[PDB]
């Protein structure tokens, strides 16, 4: 006795849902070639034995970064924007934006692929910050994101040209304050008429709890390998779970929306 994925498509087609709030995590970028955290076998938290860490979470903790920033920058050579491309998941969200349906996209990812896919900054809440800008950890001087990359790609720990203190990209490490734009969740979540949650385990707060901030009649559509978080534990009557690979699930929705040729055209134009 549940809504189907077709029911969600048909709400969108009818513009009965036209203020969509989306929440994403690391699962949406595995198809682009970036590991997630928690997937058995391939996740970061399963495969950081080599790094100089007390435990894997440490690489993304501000305290440990001060001790040794090397593991973080070693790893960020890779993760640094330029070398991965958005996938169909990202371009679907672009298409939602272009059709006037996207209220806001909240991302936990630092890969920057939402911006890469053409989502305007005003539509985006990068809840864990960005590599696009950087900041001295001693003097607070801001820097050209790009300038820091020069150093990172050439295997050097970025130091301030002024105080020589370590320059850190504007990423929210563990325990750190969320970015200023995160405050938009108070205007957004009550206004949302559909919530889409893609590729996240919903293990970390505040995202786990935002899924409960939408009004009780709002459908929640999960596209993800597993049923997770508040959707597993506190199901609501208009929840839909499309479980399986995220690209498959998005492609199923896109087909039900009638957008398949538009998405093919989009993707070919952008990346093909
Ligand atoms: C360091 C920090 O503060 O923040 C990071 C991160 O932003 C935060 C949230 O983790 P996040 O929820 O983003 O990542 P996780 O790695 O915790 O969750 C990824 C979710 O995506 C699913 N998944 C991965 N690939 C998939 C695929 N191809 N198709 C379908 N599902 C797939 C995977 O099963 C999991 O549920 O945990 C970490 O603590
Ligand atoms: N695809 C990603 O962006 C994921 C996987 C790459 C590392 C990463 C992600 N999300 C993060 C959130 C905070 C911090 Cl410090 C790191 C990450
Ligand atoms: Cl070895
Ligand atoms: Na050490
Ligand atoms: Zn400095």
């Amino acid at each position: 006795g549940k809504l189907s994925l077709q029911d969600v498509a048909e709400l969108i087609r009818a513009r009965a849902c036209q203020r969509v709030v989306v929440m994403v995590g690391a699962g949406i970028s595995t198809p682009s070639g970036i590991p997630d955290f928690r997937s058995p076998g391939s996740g970061l938290y399963s495969n950081l034995q080599q790094y100089d860490l007390p435990y894997p979470e440490a690489i993304f903790e501000l305290p440990f970064f001060f001790h040794n920033p090397k593991p973080f920058f070693t790893l960020a050579k890779e993760l640094y924007p330029g070398n991965y491309k958005p996938n169909v998941t990202h371009y679907f969200l672009r298409l939602l934006h272009d059709k006037g349906l996207l209220l806001r996209l909240y991302t936990q990812n630092i890969d920057g692929l939402e911006r890469v896919s053409g989502i305007p900054a005003s539509k985006l809440v990068e809840a864990h910050g960005t590599f696009a800008s950087a900041t001295c950890t001693v003097c607070q001087r801001p820097f050209p994101g790009e300038d820091i990359r020069a150093d990172v790609m050439a295997d050097r720990v970025p130091r301030c040209p002024v105080c020589t203190g370590v320059v850190k990209p504007d990423i929210v490490f563990f325990g750190e304050p969320l970015p200023q734009r995160f405050l938009l969740h108070v205007v957004d979540f009550p206004m949302a008429d559909l919530l889409l949650i893609l590729g996240t385990s919903l293990e970390v707060e505040p995202f786990a709890s935002l899924t409960e901030a939408v009004r009780s009649s709002v459908p929640r559509l999960l596209i993800n390998r597993d049923l997770v978080g508040p959707l597993a534990w506190h199901p609501r009557s208009r929840d839909v779970a499309q479980l399986g690979d995220v690209v498959h699930g998005v492609e199923s929705l896109v087909e039900l929306l009638g957008w398949t040729e538009e998405m093919r055209d989009l993707v070919q134009r952008e990346t093909g």
